[PDB]
RNA sequence: UUCGACGCGUCGAA
RNA sequence: UUCGACGCGUCGAA
């Protein structure tokens, strides 16, 4: 009886949208406590709040068996994870857009994306710490992350979320960092 | 190569979405002929949009394996032709619940509580026609349509969309109705 | 330590507004069940749905000690309670201005506005199964509750919730009700 | 006769709400003043300033009594109150989150956030000025108050209102502010 | 010195803004209180509100030297003294097209708009208790206000605000009105 | 040299823009006051008023030279004018979609859903006159309508803007009148 | 009889009310475009410009006779004439608060609030051109403006109106004004 | 007959917005390639884009028959292909305002104003890497572009879109490459 | 008052 | 936007 098979199947999806909910949050959690460590140094236990993230992303996944939600709803989280992911992969000089997760294609641009942001910050916070070199590599990694990501600025914004709009900001970190680049090296005299 | 895979899903999902749009406004506009028709008496010429509307339908749950659109995009037709049958099983004298579709429970539910201004609509004109008791059993089918469904109203209003809203104003045209049924009775 | 102070004081916050949510969620739907079941008739088992709304109630009493949160998401659930209390009185021949509950003005006052129209619905369906008594004494509370309401007008709508609004939508309601009960006169000859 | 009941607390809760909006609206004219005052060099007469502030947060104290209003109309003087207090300790080489107020944790937080972007404004003129230690040590308050505050964005956005934008917004105004140091140390 | 002169003017404003809208405020609220009570069936305590309310209107008028403020803020409480007024007028056997007050064509016009509607509650109530006299009676000046203040209808809206929202209302109420009074009209013949 | 020609266009765009306005707002107010001149049962003078609309959108007409503007300015009062049209014709016995004049097309469709609600207030109005025919006709007119403009929902927004809106409005409108005409059918009696 | 005075003052007011309309649109196109002149380094133009708006501004107080509708409308207009008085003067070597032309309070207020903005594309712009001492002066004076008006942000809204938000974007401005100029300070060398 | 001259003409204007809306974005493409690419130094491969869509430009003037829908569309594309011109132009030492296209002078204008950052980008790579002398020739070029554009800034906005907010950046940009070049200038006596 | 849509202006990422 | 807000001017909804 069809009203029945109703209740049955929201009751299945409030729950579901309940749990599924508290994983990602805790997943956010990591990968935001990650990036937080990368910046101030400890990339040890950054990786370990990663592997936390990953392993929580299985338990993620696990919530495929509910099309309607999920996606609405997964990405924010595993934008993150990306983020957080390229984020430690660019300071420790192994940058990879070979990135394999289970992963929204909207997601897994937004993440890169989102990493030049936090690269802007280390080159800056490295510029005035007299470390030239991490940042001009930082700068290097960051117009790798623009320049290939524009190629995908081709679709209708739906589907690739917010791309144009956060590539832009992109842009705009670059020539400010850049700028700053030389602005240090005249500084340091 | 990652990248590569990515765009290859998305100029899936691109085509697909292109595709599935065309289709569902295809569905819609049959769904939308049968109500119409249903109102202008042509019921059985109704019955024929109402059978092409559900063929596309057909068609439509081919685009499940693009979960990362499809219910998003499918939502709107998907009430609307939930609507459009709820109407014509209404008027017909053969109301239930029971039909074979799925469709989402939010499509479901927001379906049948759109049939209700449908029904009045339908109710009136039958009013002025004088036939009185097709307006009592339009009246009937409303007012179990909204007890029903006002069991589900239990849920977060996310999961079943606007369903309490929807309802209010149902309601209120069932009250309309009810109204305009006692004037018309003195006649 | 103040910070600590703080993430304390959220956890318990976010913890309470959980439960409360349940609590009032749970009583609402008591509340509205009573209310269908008056309209159906069975006015026991609408006394007995309204019993368990009302302990629900005590349950919900208890997080005032959350001052910040409570008052801001009770309204709603206490507004049902005294509707539903109210509209059973009416068609009780019982009705009150005197009930008793820990339940804020606003609420209170709302609940009672908000009968009028369940009041309406019921004349109206009384009044085409041939009651003119039971419609004309709905008619007279309705009345009745507009009259005595109108006159908490005179506060600041923040104060009042949204009770100018409700009693402009009960009058209208009484003056449908009235030409109904005059249509269904003349209709019954 | 409960209606009279309702009566006298409304007319209560409205006098209240009144009394409770001027004495708010004094306090946040104080905060306001301190503030505009450090940044204009009158740290001293900014102290004093501030403790009228505090003095008349003693006073909007008393309506507690009334918490049906009182959180809703108290956050905002509350918040604008914690940044004035942890500019003042900032410029000054006090800084810490050990404030004796409370004060609602939305309003504590969001105030210490709010903080950051007058501190880049504050560091922003001892930059132009020549001032360095001045800005360097602003720039350390900035980050250690991002960093500290992160850490409660894992909380649901309603409890801490406007709590992650705010942050976000600040990071924006630190990193500027970086820029800003570098260069003015080029001379 | 034109920042002082702006503080001065300001700190003015600010002052006649607040007494005003206490003033404002009882005027309305007696007006609706003599409505109230001229359904109520009370016309002598409606009477005494309505003298309340124009005594009141005096002190209001005092404010006309505020210009800015003062027509943004006088409309609500004009228009509902105004409503006021015709009703009781209406009831009495006195109604009236002159009525003689300060106050702006939006006010005058709308509130005897309004009035219409006040009117049908009434003829409903009387028509209910078989008084088909008083019901006859206010439907005519229901039509009477209906048809002349149809041809304010060509102003801009602005002007005369929500004038033609108003004026369906009443069309609305005329058309319900009559069908109700003669529904009741063969209802008492059994 | 390009740049000037730019400087060119711009000034002369700049020019016909403040005129085009100008007449715009005109022949909009002009074709709004005709309908409520029909409204106040000034059917001579809404002819004038009508007649002063016509004449302006051939002033208006000039500037299709300027498509940069033309038709993103236009469609307001096009729609305007339509519907004081539509309206007439169909109070005047002799309603079709026939009226030569155009026009955009979302204009004429927009104007023709618009007059619903106009013919809704004139069905009303011939109602408590107690002239039942006519409020049948117009009924019937609206509802004609209402199903002609339906088979256009089908095409995309924007190329069609406001009509899906338009016509719910409109149906609503339809019902509400439907049920006035039926508590009017206590008449019949007497 | 009332209605007729009614009649009349409305018909009268519609008129005003055109006309008022079409010379404040003036009014503030010739502002704007005195201020976009300055900044297209035709200074002797803008002064043209500036001229034509203070002569229009004669014409719009001749309205002050239609209280019900003047300070309702009159607003926009005068808070860009005063920004563009404000930024004139400032630019100009004499900056002042003593613009001897008033204008109600808020558009002031708001005005000068507005300049800030103007000047903020000004020092930009003298930057640009190497003469650090005249954006120097501009920052002075925005952030000058900036403090005084803070001062007025006590008052309420509404009598203030725009004031608060107007504000927190002129901070906005001057903070990244002084970047640019602390950017700058790379000559200094050379 | 009116209805079907209206679906005429709707089903024409729907499938010509689906075609165009292809050929626009293709053309916007391939800008934004020819951008990149010269960036990315391959400045061949940028004219070969620059030439296809230059080519498709062709195709869009075909669709001017449709003066609803046309200049609505084509706008965001237009622009975006001057844009790529005048930067390509500019890095070739062959910049030169005669761009000769069938485009309009918002496009154009806006065009130029918005190469004027793409600038500022490819000047601060050069000035990273040494090359002070392709620095100082960007310079230049924006500093052209910013002087010959500042002035159509009297243009209201709508007839000029972005114009303002676009030159504002503009002149930002121009301030800090100077800043930028000066910096590395002392930079490299070391 | 509340909401939405269009046009006219000014902001902001703005 | 494009996007978000403000104010004027129109028009519809509650
Ligand atoms: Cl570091
Ligand atoms: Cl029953
Ligand atoms: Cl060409
Ligand atoms: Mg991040
Ligand atoms: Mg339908
Ligand atoms: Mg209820
Ligand atoms: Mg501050
Ligand atoms: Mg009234
Ligand atoms: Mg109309
Ligand atoms: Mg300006
Ligand atoms: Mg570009």
């Amino acid at each position: 009886m069809r009203l029945e098979e109703c209740r049955k199947r929201l009751e299945e999806l409030e729950a579901a949208r309940e749990e599924l909910l508290k994983v990602l949050r805790e997943m956010r959690i990591h990968s935001t406590k990650s990036i937080a460590l990368i910046h101030a140094g400890k990339v040890e236990e950054a990786e370990q709040e990663l592997k936390k993230a990953i392993e929580l992303l299985e338990k993620v996944k696990a919530y495929r068996e509910y099309p309607e939600i999920y996606f609405y709803l997964c990405n924010d989280a595993m934008q993150e994870l990306v983020e957080a992911i390229a984020f430690k992969n660019a300071i420790s000089g192994e940058f990879t857009f070979e990135i394999d997760l289970e992963v929204t294609p909207a997601a897994f641009l937004n993440g890169f994306a989102a990493a030049v942001g936090e690269l802007r910050r280390y080159a800056l916070t490295k510029l005035i710490e007299g470390d030239f070199k991490s940042a001009e590599r930082m700068l290097e990694v960051m117009e790798k992350i623009y320049e290939r990501l524009m190629e995908f600025t081709t679709f209708p914004d739906k589907l690739v979320s917010g791309l144009r709009k956060k590539l832009d900001v992109a842009r705009g970190g670059i020539e400010r960092t850049k700028s700053d680049y030389i602005a240090a090296k005249v500084a340091r005299l």
